[PDB]
């Protein structure tokens, strides 16, 4: 393949130097999708002709020496979860009743808008669970997205299709979204790098309600290298007055790649003091943390002092996500697509539980969840009063086997302790409460399957996260593990 396993940085250079045409990037990427995605089931919409049209125009500009963007020719796909791209479908993660929906003119979600703006070529959309409402990717319309490291296992979610394509070498970057961890969750299970930016760093368009009661929501890249994520972040970040958290600051994410972590004070937790975490994952993260001590950082265990139980926190997260989910369902019903009645079967029972639970949620309950969130935020802040970075395992458990009923979920217990199977083991959700930037870095394999370590920075310290990530990438590479998917039978 001229493009399998190439980085975005490599493709940009190949295209800019006229070694390969944008047309050939598109056809070769299509070949990889057609050849390799049947097992993975990561792609849910193919926009091949659009990509061909865009490639022809990009090729003409390159040949005539007209201006081209900073990701010119890099192939990518966006995520099918509140997707907005004019003329494209949006099924909210595999809701069959929405299969005929198409995006209205002039309405865009951030990843397709900004990536295409800098001449990345959008090839289609990737699979998500229904309404994003779990850390696995499966639904009853498209089915499960499978792990390139072992197709009997799930890629994770909700951005599972994004991570699976990147982990299988098919595109160098894919768009994820994250309300409880979903840029980072599937990255951790697929040996890819998932970057969740600070709140306000990348615009997020929530309409009709910009002041919704949910957790912080983010769009961001999943890549195989930290450099590619920095390149994507240079495109994705930036002021937009229509996002009421937007930061009016310009950064160069690539400037942090060579910075190192010498002298940094790093806090370490294996379970945030409140989650049950598989011992093998704890051990792997203890080892990974020591990579930083060899690079001149000082690492020590910290106690966040979170006074809520992990069930209390996951229940609050579910209610916070459920409120705008109910608003979506109510609006769709008004528009003639009724997911409460006629098309009830399209919603998982576990999700309908929360849908019903918040239908008449009291202001007292809303307030209690807000107090919980504040407490978690302040526990994070207590760490960053004294430390430059916090390390933790991204997730409390290893990948799960795919179900056969379209409802793959996580474990309901870890170490004998009950845990919410949709999101409870996704320890990432703490930064959707708190707003801190974080990235999942591949920490190694356990019994042949990937596990991630989360690097968290202080509020707005995205470049510190990039610097630590790149330092770890140099000292403890994970690229060799791609040999597993690279050699899998097709």
């Amino acid at each position: 393949s001229p493009v399998h396993w190439k980085s975005a940085a490599e493709i940009v250079e190949l295209v800019k130097s006229k070694q390969i045409s944008p047309r050939e990037v598109v056809e070769s990427t299509i070949d990889l999708i057609e050849q390799r995605d049947p097992g993975l089931n990561a792609v849910v919409y193919k926009a091949y002709d659009e990509a061909r049209e865009k490639a022809a125009a990009l090729e003409r500009r390159i040949m005539q020496g007209e201006p081209v963007g900073m990701l010119a020719g890099v192939p990518t796909l966006m995520k099918d979860l509140f997707a907005a791209k004019p003329g494209w479908p949006s099924t909210l993660g595999g809701i069959r009743a929405l299969k005929d929906a198409r995006g209205a003119a002039g309405v865009w979600s951030t990843y397709p808008l900004k990536m295409s703006g800098e001449d990345s070529l959008l090839l289609g959309q990737t699979n998500s669970p229904v309404y994003g409402f779990r850390g696995t990717t499966d639904n009853t319309f498209f089915g499960p997205t499978r792990n390139p490291f072992n197709l009997d296992f799930n890629a994770g979610g909700s951005s599972g299709g994004a991570a699976a394509l990147v982990a299988d070498g098919i595109v160098p970057v894919a768009g994820g979204t994250d309300g409880g961890g979903s840029i980072r969750i599937p990255a951790a299970w697929t040996n890819t790098y998932g970057f969740q930016p600070s709140i306000g760093r990348v615009p997020f368009k929530s309409r009709p309600n910009a002041f919704h009661p949910g957790p912080y929501l983010y769009e961001g890249p999943i890549t195989r290298t930290v450099r590619d994520a920095a390149l994507a972040m240079n495109v994705l970040h930036g002021f937009d007055r229509r996002d009421p958290a937007s930061l009016r600051v310009k950064l160069d994410f690539t400037s942090a790649l060579a910075q190192g972590v010498r002298g940094k004070k790093i806090g370490l937790t294996l379970n945030y003091g409140v989650f049950p975490v598989q011992q093998e994952i704890q051990d792997l993260i203890g080892k990974a943390a020591r990579v930083f001590t060899e690079l001149g950082a000082h690492v020590e265990f910290v106690d966040l002092g979170i006074p809520y139980s992990q069930k209390q926190m996951s229940d609050a997260w579910c209610r916070m996500i459920a409120i705008p989910t109910v608003a979506s369902m109510q609006a769709l019903r008004k528009e003639g697509i009724d997911l409460y009645g006629e098309h009830r079967a399209d919603i998982p029972d576990a999700l309908m539980k929360w849908i019903d639970a918040v239908a008449d949620i009291s202001v007292q309950q809303i307030s209690a969840d807000q107090l919980l969130r504040t407490t978690v935020f302040d526990c994070m802040n207590g760490v960053f009063d004294r430390f430059d970075l916090l390390l933790a395992p991204t997730l409390a458990c290893m990948p799960v086997r795919n179900a056969t009923d379209g409802c793959t979920e996580g474990p309901s217990q870890i170490n004998g302790e009950e845990i919410d199977p949709l999101i409870g083991w996704c320890m990432t959700y703490l930064t959707n409460f708190s707003g801190h930037p974080s990235a999942s870095v591949p920490a190694g394999l356990i019994d042949g399957l990937p596990a991630g370590m989360l690097i968290i920075g202080d509020r707005q310290a995205d470049l510190d996260v990039i610097a630590a990530s790149a330092a770890f990438e140099r000292a403890s590479p994970w690229s060799q593990y791609y040999d597993i998917p690279a050699g899998r039978p097709l």
